[PDB]
């Protein structure tokens, strides 16, 4: 997963 601000993207 990435961080793409204030949320995790997997």
């Amino acid at each position: 997963c990435v961080w793409e601000g204030n949320k995790l993207h997997c």
